[PDB]
């Protein structure tokens, strides 16, 4: 490449990172920043296991 | 000013310094990196006093 500060856009260097994920293939090990609550039972509730 | 990294040439900021100086109108004090030598006498030489 010929990266020079004089060159306009379309030639200035750019940094690129691509992120790829799995889709529920095993016990997931990279979760989100959520707060696990207690464990209720015998009640009509909605869960996020 | 509207300095943005996407701006083309002719709009990116430039740093400028101008140097002015008197042409020996008094005993000068700002010399260069030259080294003073010893003094000789009674011999035809050239000097930079």
């Amino acid at each position: 490449y010929g990266f020079q500060p004089t060159n306009g856009v379309g030639y200035q260097p750019y940094r690129v990172v691509v992120l790829s994920f799995e889709l529920l293939h095993a016990p997931a090990t990279v979760c989100g920043p959520k707060k696990s609550t207690n464990l209720v039972k015998n009640k009509c509730v909605n869960f996020n296991f």
